[PDB]
C-alpha cells in the first residue's frame, strides 16, 4: 500500500517497505518519491556543497537493499556521460534544476555520441534510468541556483563507467562520498 511520505524519514521507512523483498516494482517507487514534498530543513545536513564540482552525500542504506544519497549541485556544475551498473536509478529534485541528457550505448565504432533527448528537471519531479534505457548525463546549467538531488540505487553499487562524448570510450570510476549520515568523509 502506496501512502504519501510526510517527511524524508517517512520516505525512507516506505523506501524499507518497496525493497523488503528480491525485486522492485519501479512504478511504485517512482511514484513515492514524486509524492514526497522537498523540504529543505529535512536535508539541510546532507546538502554539503563543493566548490569545484558536485557532491554525493549518503542518507540510508536500506538494509544492504539500496542506496539513498543526496547530490549537491553548484552553478555550472554536471556529470560525465555514465551508465548505472545493471542497477534502478531514481533521480529527485529537491531545489533547483537540472538537465539530463540522454545518450546511446555507444557502438564498437570509435565516434561522436549524438544524444537521444535532453530535458530539464524541475523541483520535485522524478527520474528513473537504468541501462536498458541508456546513458545519461546531468547537469546544473544554472548560472544563479545552486541544485540538490535525491538518488536512489538498487541493488547499490560503487563501480560505474564514464563514457567520452567525442569517442564513446569509456572508463572505469569509483564513486566517492563526500559524507555519510551528514559526517564528511575523510
Ligand atoms: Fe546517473
Amino acid at each position: 500500500e502506496l501512502l504519501k511520505p510526510r517527511t524524508l524519514a517517512d520516505l525512507i521507512r516506505i523506501l524499507h517497505e518497496l525493497f523488503a523483498g528480491d525485486e522492485v516494482n519501479v512504478e511504485e517507487v517512482q511514484a513515492v518519491l514524486e509524492a514526497y514534498e522537498s523540504n529543505p530543513a529535512e536535508w539541510a545536513l546532507y546538502a554539503k556543497f563543493d566548490q569545484y564540482r558536485y557532491t554525493r552525500n549518503l542518507v540510508d542504506q536500506g538494509n544492504g537493499k539500496f542506496n539513498l544519497m543526496i547530490l549537491c549541485w553548484g552553478e555550472g556544475h554536471g556529470s560525465s556521460i555514465h551508465d548505472h551498473t545493471d542497477s534502478h536509478c531514481f533521480l529527485k529534485l529537491l531545489q533547483g534544476n537540472l538537465k539530463e541528457t540522454l545518450f546511446d550505448w555507444p557502438d564498437k565504432k570509435s565516434n561522436e555520441m549524438i544524444k537521444k533527448s535532453e530535458r530539464t528537471l524541475r523541483e520535485n519531479q522524478c527520474a528513473y534510468i537504468n541501462d536498458s534505457i541508456g546513458l545519461h548525463r546531468v547537469e546544473n546549467v544554472s548560472h544563479t541556483e545552486p541544485a540538490v538531488s535525491l538518488h536512489l540505487y538498487s541493488p547499490p553499487f560503487d563501480t560505474c563507467h564514464a563514457f567520452d562524448q567525442r569517442t564513446g570510450h569509456k572508463n572505469k570510476v569509483t564513486m566517492t562520498f563526500h559524507s555519510k549520515f551528514g559526517i564528511r568523509t575523510p
